[PDB]
């Protein structure tokens, strides 16, 4: 397994939007949920994004891909976007139980 992270680079103006696509690859099975990190340009601290507000997540289990949207682009959401999907290796078969496997990366310059 592992998730292909488009795109891996952009700029972008302020006001305008960003979507950012992660699928989940070669495993026999959906994935079980996932997560959005940025370290803003800058900084040295990944942080956890909640989905609310100017960020917007989809799921489509079917493609096995999840989608980040944000909206209204500002200078300072420059940075480096990862996602994350946890997985159970067995399809949860094995009591519990999981990996997770992680994006490439987006490297965001706004304006």
């Amino acid at each position: 397994a592992w998730v292909d992270q488009t795109p891996r680079t952009i700029t972008k103006e302020t006001g305008e939007s960003l979507t950012i696509k992660c699928v989940l690859k070669d495993h026999s099975c959906g994935l079980s949920s996932t997560t959005w990190y940025r370290t803003q340009l800058g900084s040295t601290n990944e942080k956890t994004i909640s989905i609310g507000g100017r960020y917007d997540e989809t799921v489509d289990k079917g493609s096995k891909s999840f989608s980040l949207r944000i909206s209204d682009l500002r200078v300072e959401d420059s940075g480096t976007y990862k996602c994350q999907a946890d997985y159970s290796p067995s399809c949860y078969s094995y009591p519990s139980l999981e990996s997770a496997v992680e994006g490439a990366g987006t490297v965001l310059t706004v304006k």
